[PDB]
DNA sequence: ACTCTGCCTCAAGACGGT
DNA sequence: TTGAGGCAGAGT
DNA sequence: ACCGTCC
């Protein structure tokens, strides 16, 4: 994401953050970063440190989360479209090499904690090694089809396509925890949208327009600010944190100008800094064409959903069947059948 | 006093019966 | 993966 | 709401 962004917004842009009750969202459409939500289920949904799985050893945590949460959203008249990641931008290569480095380190550690039967430390490294795979994505897509819930494949970053869907008015907001979605220009970001039966946190909306107003920036300058906070796509300036980045952006407006003014002895810039390229990425990312697919929420295929979730994945038939009935009735309540003229 | 860095730990879901 | 925080200790 | 269990 962008290091410190959420906090910075709370501290110096408090009014960009609006809370509303789940009841106010009846009828609203939202774009969800599917990979991130899958990740949250893999990580969270363990029984005895082990994922849920069917008897043939296949993981089912992601299916559990994405079946039941999606239905809860629909019960509240919230209509989600799931967006899946595509090929990462080249600028991300450095950051990805870093990740694989940590994954390598985590693999080593896992192995040892195993030898020393450190079952508690083994659970640590296992979690750290959690990875959303292509099979996880394909299985969720399959599930969503059966559920009648639309999904889209982004050409590159999913959060950029979510942003694009919001700007185009195809959904109300991008539901994600990753603030770089705002950096990609999303007018609205919603966090904590799970529609939990036992809500723990309130539904939050971040309005880009309020953010730009409070900080007194335009979007170019806001992207430059985020770049200075620290993004996945290039280096930041050592010694320049949230407090100073804000001051410098407000004073100088652009990173180029910030370079021309910084004392190169005190604040040397990264070597061959790619800020200009990352700036370009955030403002003009590769995104799907939001005029291309028409989002629709369709009738759930009950019998196939039972064969897949129950027959193959070994979910309780009563729960699944009950889930499908609720989903079907809730769609009926929030959705108009197609009309021809 | 204020800022930042680098180091640490920690959580992260949902259902049904009670 | 995304946050959340805390710590000392060094820089401004 | 708590908590054993889910697959
Ligand atoms: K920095
Ligand atoms: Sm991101
Ligand atoms: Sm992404
Ligand atoms: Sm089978
Ligand atoms: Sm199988």
């Amino acid at each position: 994401g962008i290091q410190g962004l959420a906090k910075l917004i709370a501290d110096v842009a408090p009014s960009a953050i609006r809370e509303n009750d789940i009841k106010s969202y009846f009828g609203r459409k939202v774009a969800i970063d599917a990979s991130m939500s899958i990740y949250q289920f893999l990580i969270a949904v363990r029984q005895g440190g082990d994922v849920l799985q069917n008897e043939e050893g296949e993981t089912t945590s992601h299916l559990m989360g994405m079946f039941y949460r999606t239905i809860r959203m629909m019960e509240n008249g919230i209509k989600p479209v799931y967006v899946f990641d595509g090929k990462p931008p080249q600028l991300k290569s450095g950051e990805l090499a870093k990740r694989s480095e940590r994954r390598a380190e985590a693999e080593k550690q896992l192995q040892q904690a195993q030898a020393a039967g450190a079952e508690q430390e083994v659970e640590k490294f296992t979690k750290r090694l959690v990875k959303v795979t292509k099979q996880h994505n394909d299985e969720c897509k399959h599930l969503l089809s059966l559920m009648g819930i639309p999904y889209l494949d982004a050409p590159s970053e999913a959060e950029a396509s979510c942003a694009a869907l919001v700007k185009a008015g195809k959904v109300y907001a991008a539901a994600t925890e990753d603030m770089d979605c705002l950096t990609f220009g999303s007018p609205v970001l919603m966090r904590h949208l799970t529609a939990s039966e036992a809500k723990k946190l309130p539904i939050q909306e971040f309005h880009l327009s309020r953010i730009l107003q409070e900080l007194g920036l335009n979007q170019e300058q806001f992207v430059d600010l985020c770049i200075l906070l620290g993004s996945d796509y290039c280096e930041s300036i050592r010694g320049i944190g949230p407090k100073r980045a804000v001051d410098l952006i407000q004073k100088h407006k652009s990173i180029e100008e910030i370079v021309r003014r910084l004392d190169p002895n005190k604040y040397p810039v990264p070597e061959n800094w790619l800020h200009k390229e990352a700036h370009q990425l955030f403002l003009e990312p590769e995104v799907l064409d939001p005029e291309s697919v028409e989002l629709k929420w369709s009738e759930p295929n009950e019998e196939e959903l039972i064969k897949f979730m129950c027959g193959e994945k070994q979910f309780s038939e009563e729960r699944i069947r009950s889930g499908v009935k609720r989903l079907s009735k809730s769609r009926q309540g929030s959705t108009l059948e197609v009309l021809f003229q």
